[PDB]
């Protein structure tokens, strides 16, 4: 979820994860991705 994404050092996006990161889970009722 968003809170855990941010606490773990990731950020939520509705587009692709930046090339230097990879998906770690989801955010925002599952509609975004957590990237780190």
């Amino acid at each position: 979820d968003h809170y855990n994404c941010v606490s773990s050092g990731g950020q939520c996006l509705y587009s692709a994860c930046p090339i230097f990161t990879r998906i770690q889970g989801t955010c925002y009722r599952g509609r975004a991705r957590c990237c780190r």
